[PDB]
């Protein structure tokens, strides 16, 4: 009786009995299925071990305020969009700023926006909009704001249930319907949006660009602590440049000095043979010009990997 052969024969009967990966080996590399919605970045891509955020599934983007959650989200909704989908914001904050999404590639004519009044009107409209099977992907603007009807008016019944209840019912439909929705939560209900969710993400802001200038944006990381469609506990790195999203010529330069496509002698990246710049927004800056160049690492990682 085999372990190796018994473990598996067991293993194998609790996907049947609970799911696609109900149980994983944290060292699998198991790519199927796919469907993915490219999150714009590379790094982060990778780490999701299927290449993008999986359509069809709920998901939970969280971390503290000036994170870059909603550009993480917002990139979401650009490539879906790219790819002839339609989308839907949800907002519940207020706080969505055009101009930003515009210049990230969001077509923002064409995006579907609403303010809810209440936590379950926002759920309702929400869940009404996924089942028309028009969509692609759909977010949600705080988790946080999605505020009971009561607890509005005076008049207990926390709202736990309001998402407990909306999740149970929408779960199952954007599960047969195709349409990914992003949940964006900031540090109640998530006690039940972490059991939903088939993917969350926690981002948070590391290090700051500088360059003896007022110094752009940050330097964001986002750990994957729950995936159910890859193993779990990747992580990924990438900038997002204030006023601009997050920067691909960047990835692009952090992941080739990482596959060795890319050398640095003296901080002085090089591709094969031509060298590309002092420092690494010089280097960023030469991608952002030449795009053949680029192109070609972009096509030369995407071979080392999926």
């Amino acid at each position: 009786p085999d372990r190796e052969k018994a473990l598996e024969l067991a293993m194998a009967q609790i996907d049947k009995n609970f799911g696609k990966g109900s149980v994983m080996r944290l060292g699998e590399e198991v790519r199927q299925p796919i469907s993915v919605i490219p999150t714009g970045s590379i790094s982060l891509d990778v780490a999701l071990g299927i290449g993008g955020l999986p359509r069809g599934r709920v998901i939970e983007i969280y971390g503290p305020e000036s994170s870059g959650k909603t550009t993480v989200a917002l990139h979401a909704v650009a490539n879906a969009q790219a790819a002839g989908g339609i989308a839907a914001f949800i907002d519940a904050e207020h706080a969505l700023d055009p101009e930003y999404a515009k210049k990230l590639g969001v077509d923002t004519d064409s995006l579907l926006v609403s303010q809810p009044d209440t936590g379950e009107q926002a759920l309702e409209i929400a869940d009404m909009l996924v089942r028309s099977g028009a969509l692609d992907i759909i977010v949600i603007d705080s988790v946080a704001a999605l505020v009971p009807r009561a607890e509005i008016e005076g008049e207990v019944g926390l709202q736990a249930r309001l998402m407990s209840q909306a999740l149970r019912k929408m779960t199952g439909a954007l599960n047969n319907s195709g349409t990914t929705a992003i949940f964006i939560n900031e540090l109640t209900g998530g006690k039940a949006l972490k059991f939903y969710a088939s993917v969350r993400l926690d981002v948070r802001r590391i290090e700051t660009l500088k360059d003896g200038t007022d110094a752009v944006g940050n330097r964001t990381r986002v750990k994957v602590v729950k995936n159910k469609v890859s193993p779990p506990f990747k992580q990924a790195e990438f900038d997002i440049l204030y006023g601009q999203g997050i920067s691909r010529e960047g990835s692009l330069i952090d992941m080739g000095v990482e596959h060795g496509f890319i050398r640095k002698s003296g901080s002085w990246f090089t591709y094969e043979g031509e060298q590309l710049g002092q420092g690494k927004e010089n280097a960023r800056k030469f991608l952002l010009e030449n795009t053949d160049v680029a192109n070609e690492i972009e096509k030369k990682i995407k071979e080392k990997l999926g």
